[PDB]
């Protein structure tokens, strides 16, 4: 019983997180067998950050000048280049503790865990979820970026973010490993600023799942809804739109529950039409969007 | 910028977690030097659990009746005793990934992260309170009994909590490293439920900071109250008494923010009568009481 943001362990990403110093800006790196990979604004200077034109920082650069510190280790740099906003250091030394992984790009809507890290010391580890504004909502200082967020299955890392900057709003924008951006942000300095967002659907109903499979039980009703009816009431409220897709995708969890899916959508709208009357859903007085049908199912599961 | 229940990265502790076998009893332990430690209900029987006397069960077990594997490799289990509630069974091979670490019984208000594991293989992290009833309220399926509860500073593992059980409304009970009980639970077959609990006082106004220092001020005042008129509202609402030592461990987050303590308590006796009128603080629309003053310095320093 119990329902709690959680996190994958972390122990296989410590051991790749590194420290990548150019000239006087230190950051994070992620060393996978002999890469260690960082964005490519650590080759920045306080004043290159209008419009710097990354291609010629960095041919002004040689292996020399980048510092790279696995604890109280230094390795070193044998070749370096850039792909999209992130930069490849080839190093001597293959890492040993290199997992299984995989570089995947997620989706809006889709969660990960990341492990903050400061000076190549990983801080802390938390669950995120990526936003339909591409933006996730962290917790990052600065000193914070080449810290990546991930997933991992059956021993295998699948990467998906490496922190880049925050935005006005004070949420967080990067890349995948690739180095491209999520979202319509660059590494550049500008007034760019979070877009409009909007509440994950189908993560809402999956969390009412979770409370149900927890004895939460007080927003049920005996009413069911069209999938129409029900996303005319979505689009009201800022809410996505849910396709059939995404009912299908909660199959399991009605099936486990025996409720279904028009069902708790019927749920859904009246708490979207009548807020909650001083309850609490799962320790929480809002609806929580952070939480994937998948997330329920690996932490609730019987 | 943000604010996030974050765990400490859990890599050290991975590599202590191992699965203990007894009979048909498998749950996971705790592999430090060369000794295990696991909940002693391990060598239950399940029509043993009335009144199990522990001395005569453990009497009529030899080493060879423990199964101890630790990622696919067995140790021989040289020797067994029982502390209070829980069992060290010392192996003919110390840990090699065994770091520096402390055995620290917590107090009620104190936060820690939790690795929940199965079968002797992490499966999430994730932070928890010790709630004034001693109680947490934790994410726990069958198989879990064993997971360890941990703060981390400066590369010390300070072990608090063993998983042990599920209390009727969901809550979770457990020992410290000595096998002592936070509470007044038993490892035994009764109707014991959880107390009355309480609102963690101090930790509500270490987390109003938190908000403050990252830009929610809707709920600040030009008001100031004593400490007992404050604590006559806080025994209203079921919120434990603030101490002058409270006080003075909020000093660095009140010198941060430029908001006296008491000043930070008129807002919360506004919000406590008045409710948050449809507004949300640090994305919680309740206020909340799992971060320390600590773990709102570590985080949002700066
Ligand atoms: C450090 S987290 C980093 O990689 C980075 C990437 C992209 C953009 C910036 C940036 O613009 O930093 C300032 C503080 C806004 C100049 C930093
Ligand atoms: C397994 S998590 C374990 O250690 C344990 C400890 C103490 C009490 C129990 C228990 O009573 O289990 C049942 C399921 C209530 C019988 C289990």
């Amino acid at each position: 019983s119990g329902f709690r943001k959680m996190a994958f362990p972390s122990g296989k990403v410590e051991g790749c997180m590194v420290q990548v110093t150019c000239g006087t800006t230190t950051l994070n790196g992620l060393w996978l067998d002999d890469v260690v990979y960082c964005p490519r604004h650590v080759i920045c200077t306080s004043e290159d950050m209008l419009n710097p034109n990354y291609e010629d920082l960095l041919i002004r650069k040689s292996n020399h000048n980048f510092l790279v510190q696995a604890g109280n280790v230094q390795l070193r740099v044998i070749g370096h280049s850039m792909q999209n906003c992130v930069l490849k250091l080839k190093v001597d030394t293959a890492n040993p503790k290199t997992p299984k992984y995989k570089f995947v790009r997620i989706q809006p809507g889709q969660t990960f865990s990341v492990l903050a890290c400061y000076n190549g010391s990983p801080s802390g580890v938390y669950q995120c979820a990526m936003r339909p504004n591409f933006t996730i909502k962290g917790s990052f200082l600065n000193g914070s970026c080449g810290s990546v967020g991930f997933n991992i299955d059956y021993d295998c890392v699948s990467f998906c973010y490496m922190h880049h900057m925050e935005l006005p709003t004070g949420v967080h924008a990067g890349t995948d490993l690739e180095g491209n951006f999520y979202g319509p942000f660059v590494d550049r300095q500008t007034a760019q600023a979070a877009g409009t967002d909007t509440t994950i659907t189908v993560n809402v109903l999956a969390w009412l799942y979770a409370a149900v499979i927890n004895g939460d039980r007080w927003f049920l009703n005996r009413f069911t809804t069209t999938l129409n009816d029900f996303n005319l009431v979505a689009m009201k409220y800022n809410y996505e739109p849910l396709t059939q897709d995404h009912v299908d995708i909660l199959g399991p969890l009605s099936a486990q529950t025996g409720i279904a899916v028009l069902d708790m959508c019927a749920s859904l709208k009246e708490l979207l039409q009548n807020g909650m009357n001083g309850r609490t859903i799962l320790g929480s007085a809002l609806l929580e969007d952070e939480f994937t049908p998948f997330d329920v199912v690996r932490q609730c599961s019987g």
